[PDB]
């Protein structure tokens, strides 16, 4: 509709803070309107939060101006298979955080490429590498995007799945380090170079659907687990801090993330989820999602973890 001139200065401040630059004609105006709608959503939700109506609050992060198109791509990262098509095989502490054991690399920024599946996969493998060599090394998601393609049912920036990615690493007998094969957020020619192989994968394990109890076990005894969640919600996109719980969440997952732990805040149990939307998303790039709440957002619907 029409912008609110009283917000002009703040809109300017917001753009500068996140380095927003709109070079296409009329893009500016469209972005401004999306931003205002999200601001009102954020404002109302935090108001409710101030009245103790939610265990989490929202913020105008860099996604505050995301378009319908960009949301689409974002929600197209996961090409999840059918449940019955998963080779399901496979006392615990009340809390776990693999970051404390130095098994989680710094958060990545997928940008405008739907490669969440790849980041989820390497993330899970990065932990196993550290537990095998003692050295934490970021693995190449780009390598998965460019190489683990059609043969594995993956479509680079147009989506894919973690298990087929692990299968590629196994078949390929290795994956490059992110440093030698950096992420470009684009579908490019496969450039795998065995000379810079930083890790290998021998197998992966898929966990039984909707079993948050089993997911808890794997996270505590095996390590970070690759999972898909339903993130098709403004609440998720603008999540700032706290325990995320969205009554409108479903089990139809669309975004690949990594469970690196679990715990509870003031009684509210949660999954410590590493995202791939940079450090300015949520809690330093992480989101704590509701645990033991009927498989909230389908977090336990497609769990899997690799092994060196």
């Amino acid at each position: 509709l029409h912008k609110d001139p009283t917000l002009d200065h703040h809109w300017h401040l917001w753009k500068k803070t996140y380095g927003k630059q709109y070079k296409e004609k009329n893009e500016e105006a469209v972005r401004r309107l999306i931003w205002e709608k999200n601001l009102k959503f954020v404002m109302l939700h935090n108001l409710e939060h101030s009245m103790g109506m939610h265990s989490y609050d929202l913020g105008m992060n860099h996604l505050g101006d995301m378009t319908s198109e960009e949301v689409m791509s974002l929600m197209s990262s996961l090409r999840v298979p059918s449940q019955w098509q998963r080779n399901i095989t496979y006392i615990l502490p009340d809390s776990v955080d693999w970051r404390e054991k130095g098994c989680v690399t710094e958060v990545k920024y997928q940008g405008s490429c739907g490669a969440a599946w790849a980041f989820s996969a390497v993330g899970a493998l990065e932990a196993q590498l550290k537990l095998k060599t003692g050295k934490l090394v970021s693995l190449s998601a780009q390598n998965l995007v460019d190489c683990s393609t059609e043969k594995y049912g993956n479509k680079g920036c147009n989506g894919g799945f973690m298990t087929t990615a692990f299968q590629y690493i196994i078949d390929n007998k290795g994956i490059d380090s992110d440093a030698s094969y950096p992420y470009k957020a684009m579908d490019q020619k496969c450039q795998y170079d065995s000379k810079y192989r930083a890790a290998t994968c021998s197998k992966y394990t898929e966990l039984p659907y909707g079993r948050e109890d089993v997911l808890k076990e794997a996270v505590a005894n095996k390590g970070p687990v690759s999972v898909g969640v339903d993130a098709r919600h403004p609440s998720f996109f603008l999540y700032r801090s706290g325990v995320y719980y969205e009554p409108s969440c479903t089990q139809n997952v669309n975004h690949g993330v990594l469970v690196v732990g679990y715990g509870d805040l003031n009684g509210k149990e949660y999954w410590l989820v590493k995202n791939s939307w940079g450090h300015n998303f949520g809690e330093e790039g992480y989101i704590r999602m509701a645990r033991n709440k009927g498989n909230h957002c389908g977090i336990a619907s497609f769990p899997s973890y690799p092994e060196i």
